């Protein structure tokens, strides 16, 4: 038996949502995002990570390309390897592609493996949400009723389930009869509701959003 209804933002596991701005970092984001809440549950403290530490560090060797994108998992594998990710205080983000800037002296938190989830399911999902924290995802993004999203629990019809934008799902539930996953953007508090998106959930593999999750943990 898993909760009805699940919002890491309460257990205070979630930072301040980020903006992106022109740079395709929402993979680096997606990443950090999970592995705060990881940091928050072995630790007691939420502290916002390095973005930008995994834009500039975390690239080819890893498939990743900056702002032209990247994956959540080779994210992980490059804290693992670095043993360390920088706070984002420290090492701010700054919308482009930077050398690589990493200092230990700043190291915020640490990973030592990741989980990758079974393609499409959202049952998986939903348990690994409950009970382990926030999931990375990718989702397919690429209709105007995403960016253009303001409330609600939103469903688009033309949405296919190839990823193409990575995001964090922090949660889930039902909005009066429509079933969701509460999903963590990186573009702004201007973005959907205070900068979140609630996705159809149980819906076939909606916009992807279980194609491919994944979530890192801490020793
Ligand atoms: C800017 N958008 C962005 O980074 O989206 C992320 C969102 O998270 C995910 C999650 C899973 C996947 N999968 C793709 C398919 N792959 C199967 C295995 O064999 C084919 C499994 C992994 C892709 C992505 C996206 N990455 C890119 O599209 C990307 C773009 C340019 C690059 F240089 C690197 C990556």
């Amino acid at each position: 038996i898993l909760p009805d209804s699940v919002d890491w933002r309460e257990k205070g596991c979630v930072t301040e949502v980020k903006y992106q701005g022109s740079c395709g970092a929402c993979w680096a984001f997606s990443a950090v995002g999970a592995l705060e809440a990881q940091l928050k549950l072995k630790t007691g403290k939420l502290v916002s990570l390095s973005a930008q530490n995994l834009v500039d560090c975390s690239t080819e060797k890893y498939g990743n390309k900056g702002c032209n994108g990247g994956f959540m998992t080779t994210a992980f594998q490059y804290i693992i390897d670095n043993k360390g990710i920088d706070s984002d205080a420290s090492y701010p983000y700054k919308a482009m592609d930077q050398k690589c800037q990493y200092d230990s002296k700043y190291r915020a938190a640490t990973c030592s493996k990741y989980t990758e989830l079974p393609y499409g399911r959202e049952d998986v999902l939903k348990e690994a949400v409950a009970n382990k924290g926030p999931v990375s995802v990718g989702v397919d993004a690429r209709h105007p009723s995403f960016f253009l999203y303001r409330s609600g629990v939103y469903y688009e019809p033309s949405c296919t389930q190839n990823v193409n934008h990575g995001v964090l799902v922090v949660g889930y539930g039902d909005l009066n009869g429509k079933e969701y996953w509460l999903v963590k953007n990186s573009w702004g508090h201007n973005f959907g509701e205070e900068g979140y998106i609630r996705m159809a959930r149980n819906k076939g593999n909606h916009c992807g959003i279980a194609s491919f999750p994944s979530y890192p943990e801490i020793e």
